């Protein structure tokens, strides 16, 4: 499959700085969706501006908890039947702490916000369409865990 060595190559960049790349997919999508900003309630408090999140390390372990998850999806690019069990589950928990499914889809424009930053011109049309497809399957399978 052409697709998924486009996503390799491209991970391949990215996964070396986990958090800076990480942080930059966040800081954009509380730029776009600031009323995703309470859900992360670490030691019963919600952080006032998104600088506050930059500063906590449960959130930023967050951040590597993502991109540990996306690095499990390109790992399994040729086949997400490994996955999605996992990723039923992983909906199903963001469900509970408060996760609107409709969310995903700026956390899909935030994905691609990072690696078009990351990659300049080496973000071709090919390499955005295979992303937009791998995260479309990714959130097809935690979907599955609102309610159905
Ligand atoms: C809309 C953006 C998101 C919000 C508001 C959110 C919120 C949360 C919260 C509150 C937790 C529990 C606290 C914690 O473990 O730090 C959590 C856990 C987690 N998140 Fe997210 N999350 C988002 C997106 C994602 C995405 C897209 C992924 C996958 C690529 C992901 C991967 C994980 C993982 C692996 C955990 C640990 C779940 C567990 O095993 O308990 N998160 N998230
Ligand atoms: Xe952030
Ligand atoms: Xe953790
Ligand atoms: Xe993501
Ligand atoms: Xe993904």
């Amino acid at each position: 499959r052409p697709e998924s060595e486009l996503i390799r190559q491209s991970w391949r960049v990215v996964s070396r700085s986990p958090l800076e790349h990480g942080t930059v997919l966040f800081a954009r999508l509380f730029a776009l969706e600031p009323s995703l900003l309470p859900l992360f309630q670490y030691n019963g408090r919600q952080f006032s501006s998104p600088e506050d999140s930059l500063s906590s390390p449960e959130f930023l372990d967050h951040i590597r908890k993502v991109m540990l998850v996306i690095d499990a999806a390109v790992t399994n690019v040729e086949d997400l039947s490994s996955l999605e069990e996992y990723l039923t589950s992983l909906g199903r928990k963001h469900r509970a702490v408060g996760v609107r499914l409709s969310s995903f889809s700026t956390v899909g424009e935030s994905l691609l916000y990072m690696l078009e930053k990351s990659l300049g011109p080496d973000f071709t049309p090919a390499t955005r369409t295979a992303w937009s497809r791998l995260y479309g399957a990714v959130v097809q399978a935690m979907s599955r865990g609102w309610d159905g």
